[PDB]
């Protein structure tokens, strides 16, 4: 089998990207916000506090012939940003581009914090890191992707961002339509239950490229490219004015500026953001000191290798027995 499902920005910035899900019998269509930095899928529901429900569509269990009660479940969540979310859980069959799998564990939100009640658009969450990550006491649950994996024509998962436009989720194959030039695969780690890698350095702009090791995960559910501070003020030095902030939490920069682009490196290959993919926009409405999408990830503990590096790049997630990332340029 195969999926393929489309999926859009949540904002004129990218700051997120939503992706239909369809889950329970008849099927109710949420829009995910898929993750490859957790494990959980979560979902707004009939369940979660009125209070905290603000726009989202909603999960009503009792609605589905297909859903049952997890007997005994709970699941509690807290992501790098310091949101959280909490609640039990259901079994019940979910699609995602004509891709099915009966069973998924879908935990069912009764209190989310209020970046999740905040953000109209996203639903829920649909976790694609290891399944190790998962949060459900006392029995640990698989994630959509794991559930999928043996009914796949190949156990992967690819991610085509967007650049302020609509991009593609597929599972079970590659598009070889959907890059240019080769695809360039690199070892992981699964110790931390995350898609961590090593990029083997970068250069900023027109730059020469500094060989170096850095390691960290990709994560389709962070915004930003979170990079060592040495790494991160090379950058920000190219750009006249730009300057860290502690008062607005990272670095800001002219909004009359034109930024450099970024390169990383995957193995011998090389990945181009283009400039325009790191401006965050005013840090207010009406400012003119925008923020930057390249940010220090000391305080962090991990390097993180979010949207904006992901979506100048084709990626494959190769869930084989031994997992590997690919990158290509597209
Ligand atoms: C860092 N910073 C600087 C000034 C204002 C900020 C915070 N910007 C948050 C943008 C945002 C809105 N909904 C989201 C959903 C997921 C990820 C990000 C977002
Ligand atoms: C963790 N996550 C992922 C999508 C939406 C979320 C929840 N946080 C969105 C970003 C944000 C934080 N404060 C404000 C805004």
């Amino acid at each position: 089998s195969t999926g393929s499902a489309t999926t859009t920005p949540i904002d004129s910035l990218d700051d997120a990207y939503i992706t239909p899900v369809q889950i329970g019998t008849p099927a109710q269509t949420l829009n995910l916000d898929f993750d490859t930095g957790s494990s959980d899928l979560w979902v707004f529901s009939s369940e979660t506090t009125a209070s905290e429900v603000d726009g989202q569509t909603i999960y009503t269990p009792s609605k589905s012939t297909t859903a049952k009660l997890l007997s005994g479940a709970t699941w509690s969540i807290s992501y790098g940003d310091g949101s959280s979310s909490s609640g039990d859980v259901y079994t019940d069959t979910v699609s995602v581009g004509g891709l099915t799998v009966t069973g998924q564990a879908v935990e069912s939100a009764k209190k989310v914090s209020s970046s999740f009640t905040e953000d109209s658009t996203i639903d829920g969450l649909l976790g694609l890191a290891f399944s190790t990550l998962n949060t459900v006491s006392p029995t640990q649950q698989k994630t959509f992707f794991d559930n999928a994996k043996a009914s796949l024509d190949s156990p992967v998962f690819t991610a085509d961002l967007g650049y302020h436009a609509p991009g593609t989720y597929n599972f079970g194959f590659i598009d070889t339509t959907a890059y240019t030039g080769s695809i360039t695969y690199t070892a992981v780690s699964t110790k931390q239950g995350f898609w961590e890698w090593t990029s083997t350095g970068y250069a900023v702009g027109s730059g020469t490229f500094k060989s170096t090791s850095i390691d960290g995960i990709a994560d389709t559910g962070t915004t930003l490219l979170y990079l060592p501070a040495t790494v991160v003020s090379a950058y920000w030095a190219q750009v006249s004015g730009a300057k860290s902030s502690s008062s607005v939490g990272g670095y800001v920069f002219p909004c009359s500026a034109t930024l450099p682009s970024f390169t990383f490196g995957v193995g011998s290959a090389r990945i181009v953001i283009p400039g325009d993919y790191i401006d965050f926009g005013p840090i207010s409405t009406g400012s003119s000191s925008c923020f930057g999408g390249i940010q220090s990830s000391a305080g962090i503990g991990i390097n993180i290798f979010g949207d904006v590096a992901l979506k100048a790049a084709f990626v494959v997630f190769n869930g084989a027995t031994t997992p590997t990332l690919g990158f290509a340029s597209k």
